């Protein structure tokens, strides 16, 4: 909430304090750090199953 | 009317914007330029029934 009358203060002040939320900035965070050992099981799988 | 959802603000802006009204200053003043002349009349009645 804000103190006024004008209409869209609102949105554009919501909207310059947070340019993003933390949680998804989290997810983003955990999901970029995850990503590297699915691609390093991946290619295990894969090598174990070539050998 | 001003633009804002804070109470009493409106108040205090009108007061410090007009702390005293154009038409009260205006009689005022035609009151203080007339009473002279009322006086000076009472005074030449009052002496004129002396005489
Ligand atoms: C926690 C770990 C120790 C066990 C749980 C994860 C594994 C079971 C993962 C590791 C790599 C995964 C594989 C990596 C890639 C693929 C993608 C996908 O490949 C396809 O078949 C693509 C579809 C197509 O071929 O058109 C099918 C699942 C599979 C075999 C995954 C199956 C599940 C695997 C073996
Ligand atoms: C525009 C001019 C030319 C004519 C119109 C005004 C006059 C009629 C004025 C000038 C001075 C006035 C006088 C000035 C003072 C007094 C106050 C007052 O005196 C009292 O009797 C006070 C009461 C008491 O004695 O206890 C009565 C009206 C009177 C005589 C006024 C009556 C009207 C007068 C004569
Ligand atoms: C103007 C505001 C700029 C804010 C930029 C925020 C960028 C966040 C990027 C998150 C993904 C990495
Ligand atoms: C979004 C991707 C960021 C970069 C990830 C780098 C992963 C490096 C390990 C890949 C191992 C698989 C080799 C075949
Ligand atoms: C503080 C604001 C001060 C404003 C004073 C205005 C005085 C007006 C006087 C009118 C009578 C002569
Ligand atoms: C509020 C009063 C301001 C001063 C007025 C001055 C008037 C002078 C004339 C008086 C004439 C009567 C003498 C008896």
């Amino acid at each position: 909430r804000c103190n006024t009358q004008q209409p869209g203060c609102e949105n554009v002040c919501y909207d310059k304090s947070f340019p993003i939320s933390h949680v998804r900035f989290w997810v983003l965070q955990i999901i970029f750090v995850s990503v590297p050992t699915l691609l390093y099981l991946a290619h295990v799988f894969y090598v174990m199953r070539k050998e």
